[PDB]
């Protein structure tokens, strides 16, 4: 129902293609990125760590045709060009990673589109949203630029919000080990971060976020309270988070495990989950939840240090997550 | 001077032969593994992660020959078959993996050798060392058979003594993301350990660790203080220690990080290593130091809980160490 | 219907098992391994390079239960002690890597099954089999230890059956670009083949071959026209053949593709495959068929010299033939 | 002496600069890129591939400090704007991968070079030369604008040279198996070629290659005798030629291996170089030839058709070369 348009149709833009594909409440309608619609369809079709899309891909002309459904698509470089509001777009998910600032994300919606989902942390936009977390705090009257947050944050916020609320957070410290992403370089070349810069595939390379912080946006009693890194290493998808924290209460592992398990089958359902299989990353590929809990690898020391992993696809959990998003939105009144 | 045998020429076998080709006090007169002389000479020669060796290496008959010198090469399953003592070997370093129990290592004993170093963490040996941090325990008389711990050990425990001495650790969490080892499975193979079990070079693969709670063999002050768990990702040396500790004292991280360059410099100088620049396990491989702090990444919260950041070239710097133990023995008299 | 039993339940033991579940003609009523029932329950349900297995799967004390039906697990090191016979299994795969020669493979017999599936090259066997290739050459009464010879002569043999029988081969050699497999070693350690001896994830590893030569016992009229090599890279699983080969006749790129498509339409259909796409070797991760042509690689030079490309998925598209084959051999009467 | 400026200090330009470090007779007075020099020297200093840099690196405000030596360090997107009269460079290295054809390169001697080497195969440059093969060819008074050809080229060349002189080549079809570079994509991303779109160290990717017909600028007598095609995979560096020829004469293995030792030896020594060791592709980083032949590789069929394996470092054998002939045409007389 709700027509959506991608801007930057890469592994998140075509990640959530994918993910509305299953949704009958949201329709792409057209997708904006820098080629043709022949490698769009080609890259769509034949995904390296995702398998081939099941569903029927062709190109009628400069569209793209799926399930006999044309796909309109732009090449606009520049957002003020999409004209968004003359094919009907309602909601554009913003996925090139150039645009996360205010100025440029609300170019969409001078092009006629009613909302915007960033898909990364953003500067000045309305709100930041973490499904099963805060999305109760959208006003559709006075948010337009949305900010999904990063895939980091959408694995961290929904298990620091359960700890948190059952036995309170002193501080906590976190370590993300991260897949590679399309931000790294192959062969050693100039990059900002000079971590990043360096052979993505050869090394562990430590990174900095701003995941941790960026809880305090959607979980407002942790602010000043977490603080973490990264280390992208060799792996194509799928990553961890590993939090280790000071709580206020005395727990046990056994407890600690219980308010996650009760959580996920509960409140977080399909947000967060929770395993006591001894997997490893290649068994994550696909999962669409937000977080998985490691129930095995959670450890204590002195009943109020804690140690808690948690699992994240995050291409397909995060892509899960903005379409959920553009659903809860377009029910809230457009 | 003191002559030393080495039982399994594998990854720490080949390595600590390197390091004691540098070493003025120990030569290695004798190799034991489970094949013939030329496929050892052709293993020391190429190395997939250090490279070629900077030697003249040939084969004598049964006999490698290293730069002039004969080196024997044994082929016995049986530690009481080596006979050390008709050729004089008084210290063996035991490297297979398989004899890491007190009563298996002391097999080398009755062969004629008088100590024997075993280069992972042991089950009731003599005493477990980690140079720079609790040599000064080791007794001549008492202790014949003797561990030098894990690498992680050895990373771990040096900069976790600055800390304590200087601060006060209450408690403390870590994670050490490792290279893989020939413990793992290249493609889904039965193992004890079911993740170990995983195809190695696919995935981040969580796995226990005793490291952390080994810490207590070297500085028994921090005996159920610390925790930790591995992580093995797809790189083939090259490994990094992430520590979350709750310190004692408050601290900002220019304190932390002068008190560790500060016993860098002087106290650990060789053992412990400093660095601010923005580097990459790649940039480690080679590394004789048995910990690197990556003082970038030191951070603070509340100024009571750190985040400590090392390096460590798991099969270099441990190597370098099992050599330095050996010419310590050797110095206090055999 | 025909109850099957595996020797070897591994990559290929697996494999098959997960092809059989989708095929009413055979039935995998017992496994053996060198492990327990809860090893291999997960492996079965978690694999690294193929997924989840989508199958309920579980353990009944010491056996497997998939779907509902018991699978009895034996750990039995030598075969003849397998007792095949008493639960009524007919045909044997052979799958440990351990029991290539007849006289080894032939204990399955003394246990009582009727017939045994080498799932590699044998020595000695009674016949070799290529499906599609010359199984009408299996005789009931004559052959009861068959090999399915290597992943590799199954991808080859049946396109250079079809060059063969419309151009007519003179001589020709092969590059198998090959995914590493078990047989390889994690980091440099003792091998009989020094190159196989070396880091499988960190290097291309040129490797001999039987399967160009092996083609001749399929296709007779190529005896002595092939030899080839093959180099083992970095990937888990997928394969290419690249066969280079002089013809009798004169042609075209377009006349040797036209004729590599019919056969994959009408005689080779489900063995030989045909693609016009611009593939990747993740893409034929899952495979079923023995050999899909890449028909954008296909050349010639000065009308007899032509280059054709075939993918495979070494595990997939092999076990789906032992299965077939299985399937086939029961319908010749047992 | 000459002094050289190199405009694209990637993989190409700073491995040229290692390489030019030991050369007298060259002088590196400036470098181009996009950068600042603080990442430049970072880059140089730090190498995934190659280890640190053996030299001492800092920055001299915005100059490169190399062990004395000031590098002016440039940052001009356009080649018309790099005034290297001015600083009088008289080779320019250009090795941005942007300016192959004439019409970008011919910008350097606008500019006021005296001559350009391109880094690549170029479109109408003045001549294309690989050391060793047709530097003969090279005319002072003419030739401004040259290539230095590809590496596989270079690899190729040297042995397909003395093949055609003793035994004579027929025809012959390559595979390159080499190492990603680059000019791929980490995961999935728009490319123009759709095969080099994805995820370079997750597949094995065919790529076509000009490199077979490329012989022919340099081998005039084998225009229209070879054709190839590539495969891209998963190792960092270090590539491998298949060639498979049709011959003149009638061969041995033996009679084959002897020509190419006997070139590798005389008239090829320093850019041919010969093995009997069965070595792996990490043992050829930083080979500093052209071309090595892996003599254990060697094949015969009928006499013959011939199977030679040669493996090259693509950055450092290129970039010696690059350096060699630097110093060629300077002899010559600029
Ligand atoms: N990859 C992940 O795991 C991940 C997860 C969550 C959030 N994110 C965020 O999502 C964003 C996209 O990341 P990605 O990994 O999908 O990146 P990506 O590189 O795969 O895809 C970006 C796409 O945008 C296109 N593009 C670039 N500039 C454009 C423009 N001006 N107009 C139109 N298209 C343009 C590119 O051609 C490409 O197809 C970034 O903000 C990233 O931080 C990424
Ligand atoms: N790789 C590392 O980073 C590392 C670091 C520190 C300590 N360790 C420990 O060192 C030991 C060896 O580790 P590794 O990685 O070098 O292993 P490895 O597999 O590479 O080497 C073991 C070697 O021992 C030989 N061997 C096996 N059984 C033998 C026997 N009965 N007699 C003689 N030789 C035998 C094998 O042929 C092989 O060469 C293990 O205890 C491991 O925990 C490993
Ligand atoms: N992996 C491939 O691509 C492939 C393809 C085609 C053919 N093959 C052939 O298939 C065979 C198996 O290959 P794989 O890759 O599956 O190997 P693998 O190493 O993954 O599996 C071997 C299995 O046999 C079990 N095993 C070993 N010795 C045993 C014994 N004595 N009794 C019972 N079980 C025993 C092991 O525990 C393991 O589960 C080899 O002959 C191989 O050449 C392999
Ligand atoms: N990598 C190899 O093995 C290899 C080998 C032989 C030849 N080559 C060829 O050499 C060239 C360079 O290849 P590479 O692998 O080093 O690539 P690269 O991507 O590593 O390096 C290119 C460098 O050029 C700089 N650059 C880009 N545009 C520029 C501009 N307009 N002005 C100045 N600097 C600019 C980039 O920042 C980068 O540092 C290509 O033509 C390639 O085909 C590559």
């Amino acid at each position: 129902a709700v027509k959506v348009g991608i801007n930057g149709f890469g592994r998140i833009g075509r990640n959530v293609f994918r993910a509305a594909l299953k949704n009958p409440d949201i329709e792409v309608v057209a997708v904006n990125d820098l080629t043709d619609a022949n490698t769009l369809a080609h890259l769509l079709k034949y995904d390296s760590v995702h398998g081939r899309l099941d569903a029927e891909v062709s190109v009628n002309g400069n569209n793209l045709v799926v399930n006999g459904k044309e796909i309109i698509v732009k090449a606009e470089r520049d957002p003020e060009n999409l004209a968004w509001g003359e094919i009907g777009v309602d909601i554009v998910v913003e996925s090139t990673g150039r645009f996360t600032k205010r100025e440029d994300a609300a170019k969409h919606l001078e092009a006629g589109a009613k909302k915007v989902i960033i898909s990364a942390p953003a500067k000045n936009e309305d709100i930041t949203i973490v499904m099963g977390v805060n999305q109760d705090k959208y006003d559709p009257k006075a948010h337009h630029v949305i900010s999904n947050a990063s895939c980091t944050t959408n694995c961290l916020a929904p298990f620091a919000k359960v700890l948190h609320e059952q036995f309170g957070i002193v501080r906590g410290m976190m370590t993300t080990v991260h897949s590679y992403t399309n931000d790294q370089r192959i062969l050693d070349l100039p990059h900002k971060d000079l971590r990043r810069a360096r052979a993505a595939a050869e090394s562990i390379i430590p990174t900095t976020t701003g995941a941790a912080k960026a809880v305090a946006l959607v979980l407002p009693e942790l602010k000043g309270k977490l603080n973490g890194m990264a280390m992208r290493v060799p792996t194509p998808n799928v990553s961890v988070v590993d939090l280790v924290a000071e709580l206020e209460k005395e727990v046990t592992v056994e407890e600690v495990n219980a308010a996650l398990k009760a959580a996920a089958e509960g409140e977080l359902k399909g947000i967060l989950a929770y395993s006591e299989e001894p997997l490893v990353s290649r068994d994550y590929n696909g999962s669409t939840v937000s977080s998985t809990i490691d129930a095995l690898s959670t450890m204590v020391i002195d009943g109020k240090m804690v140690k808690v992993v948690s699992w994240y696809d995050n291409e397909t959990g995060y892509s899960h997550r903005v379409v959920d998003l553009a659903a809860y939105i377009a029910s809230k009144g457009l």
